[PDB]
């Protein structure tokens, strides 16, 4: 019996994992073990199999943990399995570059499902506002003067009787920090880290990199974002928004399937902000449009004792019909390209314009340490948010933050 760590990707993760693959297990004759592994304690987990031997035949790996995993020499090479599905031409390259470690020219995992994010906006109060809703999202001046525009309006919600907050966006020191801001650090022509000068080293302190994260951040100093956003999380800006609180924020396509359930069974459709739902990608920066990606991989741990009947399974989990299948049960888009056609997506114009957003896809390089990169960026970042809450985030203290935190990145990638 094969047995697959999966986390909590659907409402009922456990159960629709198991309906996913019943096919599989009818054509092969056996079951799939599935068990559930809380985003808290994955990551523990998954390395205490990696150092032991002791673990599933196939893991779910979030994207970003690829490379850490991956230089542990405890993943089996998969390029058989991605080669059966179509090779390099069959992702989006930011979902290509997860298949591996940063440089590698061997496949440890197989593509799932991605995570990309774009904004939802309240149509009712755009068009109330007199604000274009192509022009606010196609690049940074526009979206800035729609905030102005929102702000100004005296629209209110039907149902509060009250304005809604221009945008809605968190502060905290989560990853989501770093997610939220990446799509305005690439923007301008920065990144995170780069390759510069024979090493990796961070840019968060690049003119470029502080350009678009104090565009970003000075929103929130301008009025644009409530003080009682910066705290909340992303689950509660969500509600928020579905309370008709906020007219932008940005999200994945979860909430697309949500505004259609009803109240009585734990959906938002009788709410003002599901018959006004909008989406739109990301503003263009000075230097381009890029969308935010993340998600979901799988990968085979080469200790293993099915790994045959494995590989056979990773090449189902990747492939058209599951990849089509699981995308009902998670809101997430399909890792395989060729799956975004089905009509599912297609005939659902906030699905297609998620899938537009996809073409600007952009995903952190897959480097080994890119969990203490990520960490140092977090705290650093969050360190600039609670000087938006107190109205003192200068550039000169933006760029004094990002320093610190470069100096610490680059201390952190010079050890292995
Ligand atoms: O604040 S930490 O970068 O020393
Ligand atoms: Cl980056």
């Amino acid at each position: 019996t094969l047995e697959v760590w999966i986390m909590p990707n659907s409402p009922q993760p456990a159960e629709d994992f198991k309906a996913l693959v019943a096919p599989f297990e009818k054509a092969h004759g056996v079951e799939v073990k599935v068990t559930v592994l809380d985003w808290g304690v994955a990551w523990t987990k998954i390395t205490t199999a990696a150092t032991s031997g002791v673990g599933p035949d196939l893991t779910q790996l979030g994207t970003t943990w690829v490379g850490a995993i991956s230089a542990m020499g405890v993943l089996e090479p998969v390029d058989d399995v991605l080669e059966a599905l179509g090779g390099e031409k069959a992702y989006l390259p930011a979902v290509w570059r997860t298949t591996r470690l940063e440089g590698a020219r061997q496949a440890t995992a197989v593509p799932w499902f991605s995570e990309l994010r774009a904004f939802y906006y309240r149509t009712d109060a755009l068009k109330a506002a007199g604000v274009n809703p192509a022009e606010m999202f196609a690049s940074w001046q526009g979206f800035e003067a729609g905030l102005a525009r929102l702000k100004a309006s005296s629209f209110r919600d039907p149902e509060t009787k009250a304005p809604l907050a221009p945008l809605c966006t968190p502060g905290k020191n989560s990853w989501d920090v770093l997610h939220n801001a990446a799509p305005w650090i690439w923007g301008a022509g920065g990144e995170i880290v780069r390759q510069a000068g024979g090493r990796w080293q961070s840019a968060l302190n690049s003119p470029e990199s502080l350009e678009g994260l104090y565009f970003f951040l000075s929103l929130a100093q301008k009025g644009y974002v409530p003080a009682e956003s910066l705290e909340k999380n992303t689950a509660q800006i969500e509600a928020d928004f579905q309370a008709g609180k906020c007219a932008v924020f940005a999200s994945g396509p979860w909430m697309i399937q949500r505004a259609q359930v009803p109240e009585a069974k734990g959906g938002f459709a009788e709410r003002t902000a599901a018959k006004n739902l909008g989406v739109a990608p990301y503003p263009a920066g000075p230097k381009g449009r890029y969308t935010f990606f993340g998600g979901s991989n799988l990968a085979l741990f080469n200790f293993s004792k099915n790994k045959p009947l494995a590989k056979e399974l990773l090449k189902y989990l990747g492939g058209p019909e599951a990849q089509v299948r699981y995308a009902q049960m998670t809101g997430m888009l399909p890792a395989l390209r060729s799956a975004w056609s089905d009509p599912s997506f297609q005939q659902n114009p906030l699905l297609r314009t998620f899938i537009q957003a996809a073409q600007f896809g952009r995903t952190y390089p897959s480097l080994a340490g890119w969990g203490g990169v990520e960490n140092l960026a977090v705290q650093h970042l969050g360190m600039a948010w609670d000087l938006v809450a107190q109205g003192r985030l200068t550039r000169e203290a933006l760029k004094d933050l990002m320093d610190k935190a470069s100096a610490a990145i680059n201390q952190a990638l010079r050890h292995h």
